[PDB]
């Protein structure tokens, strides 16, 4: 069931490469952007996929050195372990047309483009774990966005938001817990 | 399989009231909110769900009224005619809360609320989808925010962000298209 899909996605710091199908994954990653749902079906959701050498790549020659160069003014290891990263970005040159085409909602397209963001983060993560597979969501963005469009030749326009690490789940997740009921949901006829 | 149950939650504006299990819909929605990734399990957000005697009102009495009124300065039936209206907020005292205990994210935490309300909103609405129930989302915030405060007496710190509107489907959805695969996903090794 759904809801079943949803109690079965969760954050999988330990991961490994232990991944039958990637092509079946790259296919499912695809689908879970594509049918989700975008403000004025503007489908402003980017990604750049990265698995063996570019995975390595991303966390060794990227990820360290800016977070290292910054700091100064692990858990990385454990994310390059992984099998690859989604690193999700927003089209702004497509946010600013629908600014400038509807003025009256000039406000509300960034905010929209951010929930966008969001939803199909989730859904491809919880598409992740359908398959078997964990993820993790993680926000080294702004630090490495400039680094990222160089080596991946990416447009400028392409605002990075999050950068998803995933593969073969080598370990349970934590514990967590949730918010009473009364305090989050008021049900009123 | 999750990615048709992604594929079957549609925009449907043509929705009624034939709805078989109000209880069962109601924790349906709890479980998709419930279930749902936030910042830190923040779990910022919040729900009014409105049916019955409330749905009319928040129509009839408030959102017509003040849309009215701002525009001064029959789509209405057709939310009204559906059985309810789930009113997303965020709540911004936990925000601001976030902000404080770790101001290193301080700028993050509207942001990561922002994508929250999205993934929860969508989350929602697919497990409407997999009963058989259509929904559409609107944004008539902020212009009802105090009129609904004050009529279901929120506190001040919920922060409205969209409202489904939802029911029995009575017409099907109307054609969608998508992107070149080619413009919005890269892949790279
Ligand atoms: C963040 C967000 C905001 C949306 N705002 C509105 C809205 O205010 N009014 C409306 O009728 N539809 C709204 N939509 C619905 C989208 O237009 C719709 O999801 C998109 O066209 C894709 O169609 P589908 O929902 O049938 O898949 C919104 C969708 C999203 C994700
Ligand atoms: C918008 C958003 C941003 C998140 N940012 C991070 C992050 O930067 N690093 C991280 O390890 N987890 C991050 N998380 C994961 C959450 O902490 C996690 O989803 C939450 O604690 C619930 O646990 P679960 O994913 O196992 O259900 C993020 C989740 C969301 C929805
Ligand atoms: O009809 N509308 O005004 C409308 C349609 C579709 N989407 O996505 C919208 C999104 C925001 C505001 C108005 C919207
Ligand atoms: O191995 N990791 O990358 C890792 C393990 C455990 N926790 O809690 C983490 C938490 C945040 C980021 C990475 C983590
Ligand atoms: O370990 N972290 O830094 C961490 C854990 C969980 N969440 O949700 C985070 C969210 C944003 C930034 C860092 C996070
Ligand atoms: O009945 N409606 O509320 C409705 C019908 C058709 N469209 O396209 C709509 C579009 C936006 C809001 C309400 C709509």
């Amino acid at each position: 069931s759904f809801i079943k899909s949803l109690e079965n996605r969760r954050t999988i710091y330990a991961l490994g490469r232990n991944v039958q199908d990637e092509e079946k994954v790259i296919e499912t990653i695809k689908e879970a952007v594509r049918f989700s749902p975008t403000a004025f079906n503007s489908q402003t959701g980017r990604l750049l996929i990265l698995t063996g050498d570019a995975q390595d790549k991303l966390w060794d020659e990227i990820v360290a050195p800016e977070l290292k160069a910054a700091m100064e003014a692990a858990k990385l290891d454990g994310f390059k372990a992984a099998f690859g990263t989604i690193l999700f970005f927003e089209d702004q040159a497509v946010v600013k047309n629908l600014q400038e085409q509807f003025a009256l909602y000039a406000d509300n397209f960034p905010v929209w483009s951010e929930q966008g963001s969001g939803i199909i983060s989730v859904n491809v993560w919880t598409a992740l774990a359908e398959l078997g597979l964990g993820a993790n969501l993680q926000h080294y963005n702004p630090l490495i966005d400039e680094a990222v469009a160089k080596e991946w030749n990416l447009p400028e326009s392409w605002k990075l938001r999050g950068q998803l690490v995933f593969g073969s789940i080598e370990a349970p997740a934590g514990e967590k817990t949730f918010m009473d009921d009364a305090d989050r949901f008021i049900v009123a006829k």
